[PDB]
């Protein structure tokens, strides 16, 4: 939908994931992440940010279904370097 | 050689691309921070770390060597991630 | 929707590419195997595999849109890799 | 040293590999191939192909080294869409 909303959605569940202690609230929080950038994904260049983006949150939600929640939060934290490179190069 | 002191290599060399303003200066700067992640890369897991730190500083001299100065610095802050992964679970 | 006719979208779209002469023959082959793909993307493992596959055709359709037939044709030859792995696992 | 006897090398260690039994077999042939890589990497464009394939023999020794020769023999079938890449593009 709008875009100051999807990183609203974004920044807020990364927040939820680093403060989660069950996987079930790291599944949950990175399912609404991922809804954020397919729906933000829609010059570009500026668009496959939001394609490496889904693929980096789909992972992860492997290693939450897993039961891995250690790691699952160390893969939530490499999504900022995909964040920040988007932010470095447009604006 | 020794550990700390490749972690300062790798930490001081990161400024100095940061605040870098010719291709010459990233270029040199890539150089000493790839012999320092060889040479620490000597439980791994741990040195599997430093390998993929090698890949992505190798990637980042083909920029500098192309003269794309902007893209260079980009691709080195990409690098912290890989740098926090490891604090993070071996610390 | 059926899993063999899902296969016979793909293997004879790849070479409707090894044969395409422009890029608006390589552009449509392409969709038609993205969509044929991700239709079958519904012990995975399995699933991850059409994933895998997702990914590379998409990257394959940023050549063939900017023009580079040769390069696009390329990148639809390292596929068959994935096809074979899947193959020579659950087979 | 040179090209067309490490172009042998490769070829017929990887055949080594695909009639191996046992993960020593595997993790011998695998080294001699890591040298014949490292060694042809001596316009590139050509000498990143020979990058990448030292990445790729270098995950499949992990495999070896614990034990899964069945995974390693199946990484050792990938590197051919890098083998054949090269040959479709520089010959
Ligand atoms: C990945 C995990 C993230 C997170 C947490 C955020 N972003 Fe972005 N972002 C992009 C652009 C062009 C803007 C400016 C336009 C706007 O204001 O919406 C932003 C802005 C933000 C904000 C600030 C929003 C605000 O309230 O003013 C925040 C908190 C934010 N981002 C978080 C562009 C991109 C991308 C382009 C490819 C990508 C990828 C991301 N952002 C990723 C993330
Ligand atoms: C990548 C770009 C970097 C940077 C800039 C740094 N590191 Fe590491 N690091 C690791 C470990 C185990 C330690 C603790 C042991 C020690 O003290 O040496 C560190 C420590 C540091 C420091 C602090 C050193 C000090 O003076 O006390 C700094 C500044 C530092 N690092 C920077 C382990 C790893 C890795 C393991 C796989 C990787 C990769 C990195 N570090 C990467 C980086
Ligand atoms: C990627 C480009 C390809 C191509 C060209 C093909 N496949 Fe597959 N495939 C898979 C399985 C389990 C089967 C057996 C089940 C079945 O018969 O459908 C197949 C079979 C085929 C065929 C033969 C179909 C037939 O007519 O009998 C062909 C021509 C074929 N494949 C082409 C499983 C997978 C995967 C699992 C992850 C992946 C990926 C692929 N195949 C990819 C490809
Ligand atoms: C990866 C696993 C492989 C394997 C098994 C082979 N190659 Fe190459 N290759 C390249 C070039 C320019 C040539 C022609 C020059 C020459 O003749 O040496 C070749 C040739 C071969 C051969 C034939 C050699 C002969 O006896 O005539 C064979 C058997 C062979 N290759 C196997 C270039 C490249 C690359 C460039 C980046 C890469 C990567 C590879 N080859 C990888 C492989
Ligand atoms: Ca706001
Ligand atoms: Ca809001
Ligand atoms: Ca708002
Ligand atoms: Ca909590
Ligand atoms: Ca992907
Ligand atoms: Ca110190
Ligand atoms: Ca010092
Ligand atoms: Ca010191
Ligand atoms: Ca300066
Ligand atoms: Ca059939
Ligand atoms: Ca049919
Ligand atoms: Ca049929
Ligand atoms: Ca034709
Ligand atoms: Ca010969
Ligand atoms: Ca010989
Ligand atoms: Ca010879
Ligand atoms: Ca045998
Ligand atoms: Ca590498
Ligand atoms: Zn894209
Ligand atoms: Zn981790
Ligand atoms: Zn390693
Ligand atoms: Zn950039
Ligand atoms: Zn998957
Ligand atoms: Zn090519
Ligand atoms: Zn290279
Ligand atoms: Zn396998």
């Amino acid at each position: 939908a709008d875009l100051e909303d999807n990183m609203e959605t974004l920044n807020d569940n990364l927040k939820v994931i680093e403060k989660a202690d069950n996987a079930a609230q790291v599944k949950d929080a990175l399912t609404k992440m991922a809804a954020a950038a397919a729906d933000a994904w829609s010059m570009h260049d500026f668009r496959h940010g939001f394609w490496i983006l889904i693929g980096q949150i789909h992972d992860a939600l492997h290693l939450a279904n897993e039961g891995k929640v250690k790691e699952a939060q160390h893969a939530a934290e490499q999504l900022k370097c995909t964040c920040n490179h988007c932010h470095q190069a447009y604006r």
